[PDB]
């Protein structure tokens, strides 16, 4: 037997359960954005404990697994994906993934184990990094008018979420400021994989 050296046995989920969330598939960021809209209007958690998080890498190809797109235990290779992550007040993390086969929230250690994996015996090109933008900001921040999403036609790659583009007084577009691993652009901040499990794991 082994004992853990305060575990958050009665979590409360800090969203809807994932069918009754506003999803579209390939808007991951604004999937997330639309979570910390919930939770900054549900007045349960302090809006500053979550964090949106996204993963991605110089080359843009990143192996995620668990993923609902690829059934079985191969990975989904993305440029980036999204996800939020909820530090609740005792420390325990959650990550909160629509689009993970894994629960809906998960924790956090079983999360990076099962879905991201180590990147030591990864090739390097593929490995992970992670920029964790408060939630606040996020909300404050963040911008797409969705023009990534078009063909070299102008025509929609994947159908795009039904309510308008996102934006703020600043920006009608800075999505490449978050996707962006550089730690010279952007919010928040940058981890490489092993930062990031040191940094928010038990």
């Amino acid at each position: 037997q082994w004992m853990e050296g305060p575990a958050a046995v009665h979590y409360q989920p800090a969203s809807p359960p994932r069918d009754a969330c506003v999803y579209s598939s390939c808007y991951s960021e604004e999937n997330v954005w639309k979570l910390c809209e919930y939770i900054k209007n549900h007045d349960q958690y302090p809006l500053e404990e979550c964090y949106a998080v996204f993963i991605s890498n110089e080359r843009k190809m990143i192996p995620i697994w668990k993923q609902q797109a690829r059934p079985g235990d191969g990975p989904v290779i993305w440029d980036y994906h999204v996800v939020l992550l909820h530090v609740s007040s005792g420390g325990q993390s959650f990550i909160y993934d629509l689009d993970t086969v894994l629960p809906f929230p998960c924790l956090f250690d079983t999360y990076v184990e099962d879905a991201i994996k180590s990147d030591d015996d990864i090739h390097p090109q593929f490995r992970r990094k992670f920029r964790v933008i408060c939630a606040d900001s996020y909300l404050k921040n963040f911008a797409s008018d969705r023009s990534h999403m078009k063909d070299s036609s102008g025509n929609w790659r994947e159908p795009p979420p039904p309510y308008p583009c996102i934006e703020t007084g600043d920006s009608k577009m800075n999505l490449n400021d978050f996707i962006s691993m550089d730690p010279k652009v952007g919010w928040g901040a940058v981890y490489t994989l092993s930062e990031f499990t040191h940094r928010f794991g038990s």
